C-alpha cells in the first residue's frame, strides 16, 4: 500500500499545506483521503517552486527543482520527500509533468518582474502560475482531464486575478505591479494611488472592473462539475467559494489595499460550505 509505505512523505507535504493555506486545506480535505493526500504533494511541490523565488529570490533553487523534475518526467525520480509524493501519485493517476514544466517557467518570469502590458498578457500569466495548477489537479477530479480543461485553466485564473485584487498594496510595495497597463491607463490610474490605504475613485472604477472578470471566470469554470467525479466536487467547490470570498472582503473594507489575507474567518467558510452543499444539488 503505497500510502503507507510513503505516509511520512505525505504527511510532510500535509504539514506544508496545513502550516501554509488553511483555506486550500479546509476545502481539499473533504476529498477521499488518498485524493486529498495527492492534492497535498501537488500543493507542496507549487509552493517550494513559488517560494524559491517570491521569499527567497533563489533562482538556482529554482534551477535544482527544473533538474529534479526533468529527471521525473524521464522515469528518475529525486530521492525527496515531494518528488517521492508526486511518485506514488503519478504512478495512480494519469499525471501529466506539462503544466508542472509551466510551473516553474512561469515562477522563473516572476523572478524577473515586468508589469503586463495588456489584459492578454496579464491572462497568459495567469495561465502559467495559477490555470497550470488545474491541469496538475485535474487528473485527481475526472475520468478524462482533457474534456475539461478549459474551464480548468479559467478557474485557475479567476482565482490568480482574485490573489492580485487582493494583494496590491503589499505587491506594490515590493515593487511589482500585476495590474495592467491597459487598465491603468483606461481607468486613469497612477502608480501613486497604489500606496494609500483605500483605492481611489478610478482605482475603485479598475479593481471593480477587473473582479468582474474574475467572476464572470469563477462562474464560467463551473461549468466543468457535472463531469468532476462526484465525491470530488464538494472539495472542489469549495476551494472555489472560499477564495472568491476574498473579493467581497476588499469591498467590505472599502477596497482596502492592504491587510486583506487572512480575513475570511472560519465562521464564514463554514457557511461557504454549507452554501457549496446546497449548490452542488442543482447539478
Ligand atoms: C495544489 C493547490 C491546491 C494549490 C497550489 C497553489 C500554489 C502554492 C501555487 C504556487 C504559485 C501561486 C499561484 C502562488 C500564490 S499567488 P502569490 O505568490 O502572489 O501569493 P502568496 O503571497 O504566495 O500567497
Ligand atoms: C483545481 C482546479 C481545476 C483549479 C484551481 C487551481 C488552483 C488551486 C490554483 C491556485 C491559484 C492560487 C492563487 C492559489 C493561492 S495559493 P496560497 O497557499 O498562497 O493561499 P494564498 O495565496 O495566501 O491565498
Ligand atoms: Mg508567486
Ligand atoms: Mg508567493
Ligand atoms: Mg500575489
Amino acid at each position: 500500500d503505497p500510502f503507507q509505505e510513503y505516509q511520512k512523505d505525505f504527511a510532510y507535504c500535509e504539514s506544508i499545506i496545513k502550516k501554509n493555506s488553511k483555506s486550500f486545506y479546509l476545502a481539499f480535505s473533504q476529498l477521499p483521503k488518498r485524493k486529498a493526500q495527492s492534492v497535498y504533494a501537488v500543493y507542496a511541490f507549487c509552493r517550494r517552486a513559488d517560494d524559491l523565488i517570491d521569499r527567497d529570490n533563489n533562482q538556482a533553487g529554482l534551477r535544482q527543482l527544473e533538474r529534479q523534475l526533468l529527471d521525473f518526467n524521464e522515469g528518475k525520480v529525486p530521492n525527496d520527500p515531494v518528488w517521492r509524493a508526486l511518485s506514488v501519485v503519478f504512478d495512480n493517476f494519469p499525471m501529466v509533468t506539462a503544466p508542472f514544466f509551466d510551473m516553474l517557467t512561469g515562477q522563473r518570469k516572476d523572478a524577473d518582474f515586468k508589469q503586463p502590458e495588456t489584459r492578454k498578457d496579464l491572462e497568459e500569466y495567469c495561465y502559467y502560475v495559477a490555470g497550470s495548477v488545474g491541469l496538475m489537479l485535474l487528473p485527481l477530479l475526472t475520468e478524462r482531464p482533457a474534456d475539461i480543461v478549459v474551464p480548468a485553466k479559467k478557474l485557475g485564473e479567476a482565482m490568480q486575478l482574485t490573489n492580485i485584487l487582493r494583494d496590491v498594496g503589499e505587491d506594490y510595495q515590493m515593487g511589482r505591479i500585476y495590474l495592467t497597463k491597459e487598465d491603468m491607463t483606461r481607468f486613469g490610474v497612477a502608480t501613486t494611488m497604489l500606496k494609500e490605504k483605500q483605492a481611489q475613485t478610478q482605482l475603485v472604477a479598475l479593481w471593480e472592473s477587473l473582479a468582474k472578470q474574475a467572476e464572470n471566470l469563477y462562474e464560467e469554470s463551473f461549468e466543468m462539475f457535472p463531469l468532476i467525479t462526484e465525491d470530488c466536487r464538494q472539495a472542489l467547490a469549495s476551494a472555489a467559494f472560499i477564495y472568491r470570498e476574498q473579493l467581497n472582503i476588499v469591498r467590505k473594507q472599502h477596497y482596502s489595499l492592504f491587510d486583506n489575507k487572512n480575513k475570511v474567518s472560519h465562521y464564514r467558510k463554514v457557511q461557504l460550505l454549507k452554501e457549496v452543499k446546497s449548490y452542488l444539488k442543482s447539478y
